[PDB]
DNA sequence: GGAAACGGTGCTTTCTGGTAGATATGGCCGCAACCGATAGTTTAACGGAAACGCAGGTGATATGA
């Protein structure tokens, strides 16, 4: 419970309001990869923040590799500004984080068979083609990947607090699977997602 | 006190020609029936559309293979 989870990847999307010519967009970006022989879209990485991004002719975009809530909106706004420099209106709309990926380490090894046998209502553990166990948390809804080393991965979340709540909910379970710190201090010590996102310009006129 | 002689004409009769219905035979016209044919199901079984499931353009957390 003392080893607070770290975010590894935040993935988001934004609507542009207007349908646009993706070939025209592909002409001016300083990083771009695109070939209709394999896929009909441009892959578009940037230096700072270190995000990858994607654009669709229908007037929608996706952003990946964000380290913070801030990076997600700030990168999306900078990609939209590049499209506004180009011959399109690109009205920044529908900003959302569809998935969050985080990880933590309890520093003790886990008997995945014991976890799967006792919590089989939520746990799945297939024959060992892959070494890690998977867990389906239903309230709040989170997917957790459990490894024998004590390393843990969390995904399927969209709100920051639920990743820390899911870790805190399974830490007592993991701690029971032991043989021969445990205090969270608070459920969420850091500021909320909204108090982070509000540092970035929200108004679409603030290009 | 009446019946027998027989003149009146009222009432009736067949010989016939009229009125006119009848039908054996005949020739058109069209109804009753058959073998015929066109259209009908819904399924052998697989040709079809809509209905159906996995990939690929990033990324990449674990620790084994």
């Amino acid at each position: 419970s003392g080893i607070v989870p770290t975010l590894q990847n935040i993935v988001a999307t934004v609507t542009l309001g207007c349908r646009l010519d993706l070939k025209t967009v592909a002409l001016h970006a300083r990083n771009a990869e695109y070939n209709p022989k394999r896929f009909a879209a441009v892959i578009m990485r940037i230096r700072e923040p270190k995000t990858t991004a994607l654009i669709f002719a229908s007037g929608k975009m996706v952003v990946t590799g964000a380290k913070s809530e801030d990076d997600s909106k700030l990168a999306s706004r900078k990609y939209a500004r590049i499209i506004q420099k180009i011959g399109f209106a690109a009205k920044f709309t529908d900003f959302k984080i569809q998935n969050i990926v985080g990880s933590c380490d309890v520093k003790f090894p886990i008997r995945l068979e014991g976890l799967a046998f006792s919590h089989g209502t939520f746990s799945s553990y297939e024959p060992e083609l892959f070494p890690g166990l998977i867990y389906r948390m239903v309230k709040p809804k989170i997917v957790l990947l459990i490894f024998v080393s004590g390393k843990i991965v969390l995904t399927g979340a969209k709100q920051r607090e639920e990743i820390y709540q899911a870790f805190e909910a399974i830490y007592p379970v993991l701690s029971e699977f032991r043989k021969m710190s445990g205090s969270p201090r608070n459920l969420h010590l850091l500021p909320t997602t909204d108090t982070y996102l509000s540092k970035v310009s929200d108004d679409p006129d603030n290009l």
